[PDB]
């Protein structure tokens, strides 16, 4: 069998993503019913930069699959040497790293599945959790309208583009000039959207992006590695704040998503986070179920 | 109906008796209770690392069938209320080592799973449950025993021995020098609870009088900048004034030669090693009890 | 009678054979032995961190049904806030075995002298005995019977691997040669213990500065890093003396034609070992890395049942 990896959202076809999302709903209902790692078999969970929430969710999820997560947090060894030995110890490799080329290198030589837990360019597992949450609140994903606001070149904007159009969602990214999606990601999303009937829109007009939306999404304006980049990373993003005024422009039944943690008062307001349209708490919980589903699916296919 | 354990008197006398009985049952049959089978998660969070606390909780949770998710050294990148909401979706209880009591109260008022004070500046209520289990297995009934704590009367063990001790019906004496006495509000709460159980509260600077007739002698680390505590050293002369078959307690680590001597720590009155082991059983019992009530 | 494993010759030749057979059985059936079902605890304590040591022990302990409690070096070093004797006393109430990475051998001795559960040396300044059990399992897999094989170690002859290959190798009946420059020779006490154990097994001990002679006719060639982290500031040029002892293709071609190459990880490609040797058909480094899991599980199962 071909060893499958999940390094970016479009590594799953539309039909494969639907299978993983259906499995996430099944696992939420029956969380110890799938035990492919019974033994326990190991899963490596490796951090080039520590992420407590990522480690938390995978550590518990792997245990609930019957496995034992071995956490290695933040040189002496080539990536090829690491892939070779880990393939003897564990049944999958979950890795939080920086550049995408490193994930590609690991996945090219490892003989077990490699999962991008979180990287600079993509956050594929969080977007599976998002799609699971939208399906819970709204039903069918195909044809929904989703708008993301803020830094249009960060990992969530890229993954909402790719994962969203894979699900058949029309995705809009509202971002200031200078902060737009990577051209390669945008072109890949446009091509994938052709297969599903979705579309890709990029705009600097936050009000137009909010009008008619079914889902509004935002994220922190600045990652830790961007704090020293020299830019004023507040002034450009203020018009893109997800506040009550913006939300009132969307569909009456619109929901709001936000990868945690949120910086209340910056990209999102208290009234929105804590109001009836907020799905952020279900979204955070569903990271557990969606990651378990992804692991089960990759392991069975590999 | 979500019960928390932030300080010793969060359990009533009857509820404390239930937890202590459960701790004895779990010592006998350590994998017989599996409320966390799955595994279900328990968050174990440290604002300041404590290896011994982490060690005992991590193993005990595993023996309840659970998986402890340990977070070393909250409130860093998100509000405490946001943290409580999400944690309540991932785990069945929250074990937290933090400093001020206002942080514990804040987490407990929002979380919809039990919050346990693993160790704090003001109280050490899990360690006192382990002490009470140790006293009961060596002496039987707790009601009416005389317990004396020696040394720093302002620290968390003095407060918890006062509150947890009188909750069990024990007459508690704190022997301590002038600049290091119990917090007045803890003392008042312990005097109130002692009226319900027939116990009493005494605070004195006279170590000889506190040791005379004691059934349980307890001390703890003092931290010469420790001159005022040396008259309260738990040494062979003090122990010789106690009731026959008295026992000596000290939560670890102990600084031998400071607050306690080798002859007392390694002698026949010492229950320090059983006491350390019973932290495992008592914390498991607390978790089992809170989980079934919540 | 509580058994410990602080150094390779803590097992007799017959006992070592039992552990190695158990390691082969556990490789075939990795969750069939559950002496720690419960879970029972095992303490895994690091005075200095070693990721690969923790990785392998943590997973192996879970596969025995247990739960590893890992205590890293950030925690106050054992001996500082508390005597080793007090620590052993309390750990004995919490866990069924103590796995400890520490420095001087006297600390291990003090711990095992009072603990009432088995104490295992995970890695120390003087010995690396669990790694050599993994090596012996790997050699047996590739070669069959260990008795009478010729094994040569190259590089720093006074580090923990050289000492454990001497003691563990002669316990298995292997003729062990250490090839090292003057000033980097095995500890005399270890060499004398190996020489004594060797006359029980038909083995032999050789120490030489001649790398070519040590490679000629060898069945197994082994090396390790020339410097550990604690030696980087010892004042010595730790490259120039070891260059003649590099495991490269020319050295390997002197050995027996079916010789195998071992190196515990990490390895520094280009220094003590070359890419061609690491990645060629004689290399057993990857199987060796994997067998750390099985050999450590076997050692724990054996010590727990014997105690
Ligand atoms: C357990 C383990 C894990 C990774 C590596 B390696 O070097 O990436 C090595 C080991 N090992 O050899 O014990
Ligand atoms: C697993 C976990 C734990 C805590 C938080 B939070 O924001 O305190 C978030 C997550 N999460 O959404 O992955
Ligand atoms: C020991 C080690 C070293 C490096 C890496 B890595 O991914 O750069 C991983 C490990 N590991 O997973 O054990
Ligand atoms: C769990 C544990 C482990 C070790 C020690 B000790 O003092 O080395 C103490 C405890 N304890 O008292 O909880």
């Amino acid at each position: 069998s071909v060893i499958r990896h999940f390094l970016r959202d479009d590594d799953l076809s539309p039909a494969e993503q639907a299978e993983v999302l259906e499995l996430a709903a099944e696992l939420k209902k029956d969380p110890v019913s799938r035990r492919p790692l019974q033994g326990p078999r190991g899963v490596a969970v490796i951090f080039d930069k520590n992420s407590t929430r990522t480690r938390f969710s995978f550590e518990l999820g792997i245990a609930q699959l019957g496995g034992h997560a071995v956490v290695v947090d933040s040189r002496d060894e080539t990536l090829q040497d690491t892939a070779k030995v880990l393939s003897r110890y564990v049944d999958a490799i979950v890795w939080r790293t920086f550049g995408q080329e490193r994930l590609d290198a690991m996945a090219s030589v490892a003989t077990v599945p490699v999962i991008n837990a979180l990287s600079d360019e993509f956050h594929p597992c969080q977007v599976l959790a998002d799609l699971q949450t939208i399906a819970e609140r709204k039903g069918a994903l195909r044809g929904l309208r989703l708008s993301y606001f803020g830094d249009g070149a960060n990992n969530m904007a890229h993954s909402l583009l790719l994962g969203g159009v894979t699900a058949g969602i029309h995705v809009t990214v509202a971002a200031p000039e200078g902060f737009l999606p990577d051209p390669s990601v945008r072109a890949a999303a446009e091509r994938r959207a052709q297969d599903t009937g979705a579309s890709v829109t990029v705009t600097a007009d936050a009000h137009a992006a909010a009008a008619g939306a079914d889902v509004l999404v935002t994220d922190t304006w600045t990652s830790m590695g961007q704090e020293n980049d020299g830019l004023d990373r507040v002034k450009p993003f203020r018009p893109f704040q997800l506040n009550s005024r913006l939300l009132a422009l969307a569909d009456s039944d619109a929901i709001v998503l936000h990868c945690l943690p949120a910086h209340r008062g910056d990209e999102i307001t208290d009234a929105v986070m804590d109001g009836p349209a907020s799905a952020v708490w279900d979204e955070a919980e569903n990271r557990l179920h969606a990651q378990k589903a992804l692991l089960v699916w990759l392991l069975e296919r590999s």
